[PDB]
C-alpha cells in the first residue's frame, strides 16, 4: 500500500537546518514519514530496487537507519546522505557548479531579479522573485503567458486565514488560492484583473533551502511551454526552458511521473488534483460492489483517467490536453504504473460520446468492450458519487454548466437542464443553442458570441455603445457564414454566455490567452459588488431562458460595470433556478445537482444556494466540477448499468 508524495516532515526539517548532522543541508532528505512516492517509482513492489533509487548504492552509515527497526528512515526507500546519494547540479549559460556552490548561484540569480529553472518532485518550476515587476513581466514575456494568473511560493504561511495555514502545511502542501488582499507584497502581475492569488508553502527540501535564504515570495510556476506537456528529464528541461530560465537547478535523480502541484480553494474546493493526492483510492457509494475492471479515459481537456473495480475507484493525476504534442506518452507512463500498483487489467473501457475526441481514437486502440458516455451526464454523477448518492437513490434534477460537450443526438450542450440517475439522462431545458462563429475561435475572442447573441436576439444591435467594437468591423460577413451554417455550429453554452457579456462590458482583451479568461474576469468583477436592487431577468418560455428579455432589460439597464456584471449573474442564477423548480416539484424530486466548469464561479453558486433554498443543494467539493472530475462520473456510469445487467 504506497501513499501520495509528501511533504518534507518536522523531523527532516530539524536534520536538515543542524550543524553537524551528516544530512546538515541535504537537499534529497526523506525518511519514512515523507518524501518521492509515486514519483521515483519504477514498478511493484516498493523497494528501493524497484525506485529510481537503485543507482545510488547506500553507504554504510545510511544502511544501519535503513534496516534499525526503532529508526525514523527504516526502510526508507528512497533515503540516501551527501555522501552516497544525489546532488545539486547548475547550468547556466557556460557556468557550471554542484552541491552547496550550485545552490548558492541559483540564490544569487534569484536575488538580482533573473528567472531560475528548478527540479522538483514531479517537474521542474520557473522561479523569480514575486514582488520585482521586471522579473514577473519578463517571465510572462519570455513564457508568453500576459495574463495567466501565477502560483506564488511563500516560506511561512503567518498572516493567512486559519484554514489556509491549515491546507497548505498538510503532507500534500497543495496550492491554496487566497483572496489578495493578504498578500500586500505580491507585486499587481502576478494575478492581473483576479481576486486571489495561489500560495503554496515549501513542501521538499531544496524548496526550503532556496525560501530559508532568500525569505521572500517567488513565482513557482510550472516549467512548460504551451501546447508541450511538461519536462520530466534534465534535457528536456534544458530544451524547453533555454529561451525562458536565465539559469537551471537540477539534479540526478530521475522524475518518472508527471506530476503538477494540487489546487485547492481555502474554503477545501478542489480544482486541480495531483501532487499529494494521487494515488489514493475513492470508496464508491453505497450498493456498488463487485464492479469489474472498468478504464474510464475522462475528457479531452483538464484530463485524468480512472480504474474502477470492486468498490473502490482510482484517479489519475491531472495530465493535461489529450492532443497536446506527445501527452499520450506520460499519460500510459501513468496508467502503466497505476495498473501495476492496482494489479489491475481492464475488462471494459468508457469514454466520452463525442467522436471527435482523441480520447475515443485511443480507446478503440485496446481491443475490449468500450462504450460511451454523455459528457453531462458523467458531471452529474461525478457529484451525486462524491456525495455518496446509492445505486437505488433516486432521481435528480441536474443543473450542468460548462463550456462545450456533446449532447444527445449530436447537439453540443453546455446549459442543461437533466433529470438524472446514474443510468439515465433526460434532457429537460435549459439555455437556447446559438451559433459559435469561426468554430474554435468562439473560444478565444469573445466579440464572436456578442454578435451572435445579437443577431438573433437584439434588435438594432448597432445602436448600443457595448457593441460598438463589433459593429465597426464588417460582421457581416461572418454574420452570412452565421446564416448558412458555415463553421457557427449551435450550442447552448453558458461559458459562451458569459464572454458575450464580459465582450459587451469590455473586461477582457478582445483575444484572450487562455480558456475561461473572459469568464474569471466578468467574476471577478461581479465579486466586488455586495448585491444591487436591478430589474435584469431571465424568464421562462416553455423549457428555456429567454435572452431577447434578458439582453433589452441587461443593455438598457445603466450602472457601474460591477453592478451591471453582478446582475447577469443573479439573473442566470434567477432563470435556472425557476426551471429547475418548476422540473423537480412537478416530479415529486427534492434533490438538486450542479456540476461543469461553470460551477466553479463562486458567486453563481451563492446566487443559486440563494434561490434554491426549498430543496437539498448538491456541490462539487472534494473533485474539480470540470473536466478533472469526468472519468469518476463516466465510472460511476458504467458500473451502474452493469449492476443492473444491462446487456
Ligand atoms: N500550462 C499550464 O496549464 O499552466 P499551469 O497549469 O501552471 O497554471 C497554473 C494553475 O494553477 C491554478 N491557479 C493559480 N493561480 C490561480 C488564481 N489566482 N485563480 C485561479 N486559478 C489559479 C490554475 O488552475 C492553473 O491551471
Ligand atoms: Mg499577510
Ligand atoms: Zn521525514
Ligand atoms: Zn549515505
Ligand atoms: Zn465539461
Amino acid at each position: 500500500q504506497i501513499v501520495p508524495d509528501a511533504a518534507t516532515c518536522p523531523a527532516c526539517l530539524a536534520e536538515m537546518n543542524t550543524p553537524g548532522e551528516r544530512r546538515y543541508r541535504y537537499p534529497f532528505i526523506n525518511c519514512t514519514h515523507c518524501g518521492p512516492r509515486f514519483t521515483i517509482i519504477r514498478a511493484m513492489p516498493y523497494d528501493r530496487p524497484f525506485t529510481v533509487m537503485a543507482a545510488f548504492p547506500l553507504c554504510p552509515a545510511c544502511d544501519k537507519e535503513y534496516r534499525d527497526p526503532l529508526d525514523r528512515r527504516f526502510h526508507a526507500q528512497p533515503v540516501a546522505c551527501p555522501e552516497c546519494g544525489p546532488y545539486l547540479e547548475w547550468v547556466s549559460h557556460g557556468e557550471h557548479a554542484e552541491q552547496e556552490a550550485a545552490l548558492q548561484a541559483a540564490i544569487a540569480q534569484l536575488k538580482m531579479g533573473n528567472i531560475v529553472a528548478i527540479k522538483g518532485i514531479g517537474g521542474f518550476h520557473l522561479a523569480c522573485d514575486a514582488r520585482n515587476s521586471n522579473a514577473v513581466a519578463t517571465l510572462r514575456a519570455r513564457k508568453h503567458r500576459p495574463a495567466k494568473p501565477l502560483a506564488v511560493m511563500l516560506p511561512v504561511a503567518d498572516g493567512l486565514p486559519d484554514a489556509a495555514r491549515q491546507l497548505l502545511t498538510t503532507p500534500a502542501a497543495p496550492i491554496v488560492l487566497v483572496d489578495k488582499k493578504y498578500v500586500p507584497e505580491l507585486c499587481d502581475d502576478i494575478a492581473p484583473g483576479l481576486n486571489e492569488v495561489g500560495v503554496m508553502l515549501p513542501a521538499n527540501p531544496l524548496q526550503h533551502l532556496l525560501l530559508q535564504e532568500l525569505q521572500c515570495p517567488l513565482v513557482m510556476t510550472s516549467g512548460n511551454l504551451s501546447g508541450k506537456p511538461p519536462a520530466i528529464s534534465n534535457e528536456q528541461a534544458l530544451e524547453d526552458l533555454q529561451g525562458i530560465a536565465d539559469g537551471f537547478l537540477i539534479h540526478n535523480r530521475d522524475i518518472v511521473q508527471r506530476m503538477d502541484d494540487s489546487v485547492v480553494r481555502e474554503s477545501g474546493e478542489m480544482l486541480r488534483r495531483s501532487r499529494g493526492y494521487v494515488p489514493d483510492a475513492l470508496a464508491l457509494p453505497p450498493g456498488f460492489k463487485n464492479v469489474p475492471p472498468v478504464l474510464c479515459l475522462g475528457a479531452d481537456l483538464k484530463n485524468t483517467f480512472c480504474l474502477v473495480r470492486g468498490e473502490q475507484v482510482v484517479l489519475s493525476q491531472h495530465l493535461g490536453d489529450l492532443s497536446d504534442d506527445g501527452i499520450q506518452t506520460q499519460w500510459r507512463e501513468a496508467l502503466r504504473l497505476m495498473q501495476n500498483i492496482y494489479n489491475f487489467t481492464p475488462q471494459y473501457v468508457v469514454h466520452d460520446a463525442h467522436p471527435g475526441y482523441v480520447s475515443c481514437q485511443w480507446a478503440s486502440e485496446m481491443n475490449l468492450p468500450t462504450q460511451t458516455v454523455l459528457h453531462h451526464h458523467a458531471h452529474a454523477a461525478a457529484c451525486l458519487a462524491e456525495h455518496q448518492w446509492p445505486l437505488d437513490g433516486g432521481d435528480v434534477i441536474a443543473l450542468t454548466l460548462d463550456g462545450i460537450g456533446m449532447g444527445e443526438n449530436g447537439a453540443l450542450w453546455g446549459g442543461e437542464c437533466l433529470r438524472v440517475n446514474y443510468r439515465e439522462c433526460e434532457h429537460l431545458g435549459g439555455l437556447p443553442a446559438v451559433a459559435l462563429p469561426g468554430g474554435d475561435l468562439a473560444a478565444k475572442q469573445p466579440w464572436r458570441n456578442l454578435l451572435a447573441q445579437c443577431l438573433r436576439f437584439v434588435p438594432e444591435w448597432q445602436n448600443y455603445p457595448e457593441t460598438a467594437s463589433v459593429a465597426a468591423a464588417n460582421w457581416s460577413v461572418l454574420a452570412r457564414a452565421i446564416e448558412r451554417g458555415i463553421n457557427a455550429p449551435l450550442a447552448s453554452s453558458c461559458g459562451r454566455l458569459f464572454d458575450a457579456v464580459a465582450a459587451a462590458l469590455g473586461c477582457a482583451p478582445a483575444t484572450l490567452s487562455y480558456e475561461g479568461e473572459a469568464a474569471c474576469a466578468l467574476e471577478a468583477l461581479a465579486a466586488s459588488c455586495d448585491g444591487v436592487t436591478h430589474p435584469v431577468t431571465m424568464p421562462r418560455v416553455d423549457n428555456q431562458l429567454d435572452l431577447a428579455t434578458f439582453w433589452q432589460q441587461w443593455l438598457n439597464w445603466q450602472a457601474p460595470v460591477n453592478q451591471r456584471a453582478w446582475a447577469f449573474h443573479d439573473a442566470l442564477a434567477q432563470g435556472f433556478a425557476a426551471l429547475m423548480r418548476e422540473q423537480a416539484t412537478m416530479r415529486g424530486i427534492t434533490t438538486l445537482v450542479f456540476s461543469g466548469g461553470v460551477i466553479h464561479n463562486r458567486l453563481l453558486r451563492a446566487r443559486l444556494a440563494h434561490y434554491l433554498a426549498d430543496f437539498t443543494l448538491l456541490f462539487p467539493q472534494s473533485l474539480p466540477a470540470g473536466d478533472g472530475g469526468l472519468s469518476l462520473g463516466q465510472g460511476v456510469i458504467a458500473a451502474a448499468r452493469w449492476l443492473a445487467g444491462e446487456v
